[PDB]
């Protein structure tokens, strides 16, 4: 039902593919050593800020590792290209693990703009509920991109309402508690925001890429997309908003945070 079914690839995307996907294995997994040993330096009221990003670069990089393994089990070098053998590859399962990383990723969002009690509870509600009805109807979108290119624009464009829904959301709460935050984090957060509204919009033009270029080229460029996006808004995101928790923990008095940044 995927477009990766439909070609025989060169040694070279093989390759290339089976390298990105393994360089996305590094990175998350050597980010998560940072996190984890800065998150001492981390005041108790952000602290789970940090290890969500621990969550977040584990589960990425075990979708990456699936993927990648998933890759060489499928395919195999015959006459002359690697084809399709009996096990199959699919970006499906990447659907599934952003029901888990979006909310996790939004969650320390709000922690470090200083929502807190009803207000974070909410707000965390009606977010994770935005992202869900965008992920499911996008997961149901994609299994058309073959069959049913028409299919697979609609469901896109119902997804793509909850994802915009989703980032009103986030902006209303950036731009209103910006004012709350310590240590300058208030013009920091604002990058934030736009680093996002990038990010995570590389996500839908990789959805739509069975709809411009159906091809075995087509199908690089989407795993191409999905590494600059997954670094971008996991890795790239999680070191700010840990900067950000950091910034405000020295802030608000937190001594080691203190002694961290006085050290650098
Ligand atoms: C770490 C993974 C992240 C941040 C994934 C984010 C995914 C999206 C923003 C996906 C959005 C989609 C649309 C807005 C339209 C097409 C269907 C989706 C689900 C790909
Ligand atoms: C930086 C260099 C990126 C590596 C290019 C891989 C593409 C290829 O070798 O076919
Ligand atoms: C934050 C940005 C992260 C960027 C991660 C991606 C790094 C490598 C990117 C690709 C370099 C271009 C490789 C050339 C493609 C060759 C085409 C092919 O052989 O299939
Ligand atoms: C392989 C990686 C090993 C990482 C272990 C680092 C332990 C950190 C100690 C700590 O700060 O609590
Ligand atoms: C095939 C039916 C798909 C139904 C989509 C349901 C939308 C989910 C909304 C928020 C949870
Ligand atoms: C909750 C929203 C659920 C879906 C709204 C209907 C519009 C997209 C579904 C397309 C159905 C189809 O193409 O067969
Ligand atoms: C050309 C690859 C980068 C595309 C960035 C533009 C998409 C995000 C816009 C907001
Ligand atoms: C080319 C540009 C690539 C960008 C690389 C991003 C690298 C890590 C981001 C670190 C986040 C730190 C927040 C900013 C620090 C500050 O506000 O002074
Ligand atoms: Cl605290
Ligand atoms: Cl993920």
């Amino acid at each position: 039902k995927n477009i990766e079914s439909l070609f025989d690839y060169s040694a070279g995307q093989f390759e290339f593919i089976d390298h990105l996907l393994t360089m996305g294995v590094g990175v998350h997994f050597a980010a998560l050593i940072f996190f984890l040993v800065v998150s001492q330096f981390v005041a108790p009221k952000y602290r789970i800020a940090t290890a969500l990003s621990c969550i977040v670069m584990v589960s990425a990089g075990l979708i990456l590792n699936s993927q990648a393994v998933m890759w060489t089990d499928a395919y195999a070098y015959v006459d002359g290209s690697y084809q399709l053998q009996d096990l199959t590859f699919s970006n499906g399962y990447r659907y599934v693990n952003w029901m888990a990383t979006i909310p996790c990723l939004l969650l320390q969002l709000l922690i470090v703009l200083n929502l807190k009690g009803k207000e974070l509870f909410s707000t965390a509600t009606w977010l994770i509920l935005a992202a869900w009805g965008m992920i499911i109807t996008g997961y149901v979108g994609q299994l058309y991109e073959v069959d049913d290119i028409a299919q697979l624009m609609i469901w896109g464009a119902v997804s793509t309402a909850f994802f915009v829904v989703m980032n009103w959301i986030v902006g209303t709460k950036i731009f209103k508690n910006r004012a709350t935050m310590l240590g300058g984090t208030d013009s920091t957060i604002t990058k934030v925001f736009w680093l996002m509204m990038f990010a995570w919009t590389l996500y839908p033009i990789a959805y739509l890429v069975p709809a411009f270029m159906n091809n075995a080229d087509g199908v690089v460029l989407r795993q191409l997309l999905f590494t600059i996006a997954d670094i971008s808004s996991k890795v790239i995101y999680g070191l700010m908003i840990t900067y950000i928790a950091i910034q405000q923990s020295a802030a608000a008095g937190y001594v080691p945070a203190q002694q961290a940044l006085g050290r650098i």
